[PDB]
């Protein structure tokens, strides 16, 4: 996260932490728990995973450092990858983790709520990008989990600054006119959650942008509510 600012431990217990252990273990992506069993991401995160035996999910995780090799993690049994996902930028960014087993939700890790059924007209005025991504265009992934408040454009601003792709209903924008802060490499797959009535919602999910946190290039996010159906679907 780009212009951001380090997080507390129990501050977003939702954040979880995807590792591939192949060839050797590093932070994927970003990621939230949306059920018991069930993470939701982003597809594009696995362009590269030759199958969920070298997936770790960490939840309850603040500082990267922390996850040593006695680390206690959830094993992932599937990936579910929308069937018509092909890459980030043409949207369907979204995929399900179904774990090996049950989280027992704590302090430390809980579940965020998904946009709520007769919300569809909810203007959401507190949403936050939270990562362990990059703070710059050519950086490293951070140690402490940032956290930065970010505006949603409306789809009509962002496509007038993505004139090369098709920004759709089932995008949703977020970033500052004159930028400054942004998700950035390595926060793909986490949430852009926003809070109404006090209850949190999985508004967004990771998915691109042209650089990170330049101005009038805002983040582009799968837009979550719009794919409640295929999550219960799927997750029924
Ligand atoms: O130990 C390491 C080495 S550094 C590292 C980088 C990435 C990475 O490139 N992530 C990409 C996604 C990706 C996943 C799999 C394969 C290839 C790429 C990402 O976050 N991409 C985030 C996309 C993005 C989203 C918004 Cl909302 C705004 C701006 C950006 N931009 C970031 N860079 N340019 N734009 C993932 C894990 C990593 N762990």
């Amino acid at each position: 996260i780009v212009g951001g600012t380090a997080s507390v431990r129990g501050e977003w217990p939702w954040q979880v932490t995807l590792h591939t252990t192949s060839p050797t273990q590093r932070h994927l992506c970003g990621g939230s728990i949306i059920g018991n069993q069930w993470i939701l991401t982003a597809a594009h995160c696995f362009y590269g995973v030759e199958s969920p035996k070298i997936l770790r999910v960490y939840s309850g995780i603040l500082n990267q450092s922390e996850i040593k090799e006695d680390t206690s993690f959830f094993g992932v049994q599937e990936i579910i990858i929308h069937d018509q996902y092909k890459m980030a930028e043409s949207g369907y960014d979204i995929a399900l983790l179904k774990l090996e087993t049950t989280v027992n939700y704590t302090d430390s890790q809980r579940p965020i709520s998904l946009p709520s059924k007769g919300d569809r007209n909810v203007i959401y005025t507190d949403c936050w990008v939270t990562g362990w991504g990059y703070r710059k265009l050519r950086d490293k992934i951070q140690n402490t989990l940032q956290k930065a408040k970010i505006p949603l454009v409306t789809n009509e601003e962002c496509q007038k600054r993505y004139r090369g792709h098709k920004i759709t209903h089932k995008m949703i924008c977020a970033g500052y006119r004159e930028g400054g802060k942004d998700a950035c490499k390595g926060d793909s797959g986490g949430p852009l959650s926003c809070k109404h009535n006090e209850v949190w919602h999985l508004v967004g999910i990771t998915s691109w942008g042209e650089g990170c946190a330049q101005r009038e290039r805002p983040g582009v996010y799968t837009n979550v509510v719009e794919y409640v159906d295929w999550i219960l679907e799927k997750t029924q």
